[PDB]
């Protein structure tokens, strides 16, 4: 937070909603800008590259409001402190569930065990929903997925759903916002696959600021964002997202669980 032309100016970041920066920028950058205004600050906006990206851009003192995702969060405020404001709704909710998605023919009386020796297909180790929570799961009842199941890692949602419905493999992991996207797109075929777990509620996203941010500021951007209608929200961010609830940091209590478990918030 700094002064430019007798004027606050703020540094914005927005993590990767979109394939490109440019369409992420292009979809997100209003509600940016519709902050900066209601404050009379003018701002920078940048897209890192991915979710981690903009955890360590927050976290190296480059960003004054940034929407992180929900474990970037929960890594830069063990790194520097960063604090949260809010977030984002998704269709009216807050939050998202991490699922394991089996084949509809799978006997499965008790989970896990009855799964022992399935395959299984979890995502790229960056994905939150896709490999930190289930992984963390896995270990937080003494298992090890790859000694435990036919174990595969790095697929996407979309891989996992179409190859479970055409019964190629047997396990994999998605979030249920994604599986819903996928089902009313006329995807995927939902009766040829079942919810096998969930995890418990994750948060969307983290609207962060740096630790000891203006105490002033930061209640003044979240009234802004949680004043915002539904209507005016989605006006002013990508498809779904339609509104602001404030958040504090025991709202990731489950994702900093998860990141406990696997070692990755030990200095």
């Amino acid at each position: 937070a700094e002064v430019v032309n007798g004027k606050l100016h703020l540094r914005f970041a927005i993590a990767p909603m979109r394939p490109t920066p440019s369409q992420t920028i292009k979809e997100f950058e209003p509600i940016f800008k519709y902050l900066a205004d209601q404050l009379g600050a003018t701002y920078e906006i940048v897209s890192p590259e991915s979710w981690a990206a903009i955890s360590v851009a927050m976290t190296n003192g480059h960003v004054d409001v940034g929407w992180l995702g929900p474990w970037g969060y929960v890594l830069s405020n063990k790194k520097a402190g960063t604090e949260v404001l809010a977030t984002v709704k998704y269709r009216g909710e807050p939050f998202y569930k991490a699922l394991i998605v089996g084949r509809a023919d799978l006997p499965i009386k008790k989970w896990p065990e009855d799964a022992k020796g399935l395959k299984l297909s979890l995502s790229d180790q960056g994905n939150t929903s896709g490999w930190l929570i289930p992984m963390a799961y896995f270990k937080s009842i003494g298992i090890d997925p790859a000694s435990y199941f036919e174990y595969r890692e790095g697929a996407t949602f979309g891989q996992n759903e179409s190859q479970i419905q055409h019964g190629l493999i047997d396990l994999g992991s998605d979030m249920d916002r994604g599986r819903n996207g996928m089902i009313e797109a006329g995807q995927i075929d939902p009766s040829k696959s079942k919810i096998v777990w969930e995890s418990s509620k994750l948060p969307n996203n983290a609207i962060s600021v740096p630790k000891d941010f203006d105490p002033a500021l930061k209640a003044r951007i979240t009234e802004i964002l949680t004043s915002l209608s539904e209507e005016k929200a989605q006006s002013l961010m990508g498809s779904g997202y339609n509104g602001f609830v404030k958040a504090k940091h025991s709202d990731y209590k489950v994702i900093e669980d998860a990141g406990r478990i696997l070692g990755k918030l030990l200095e």
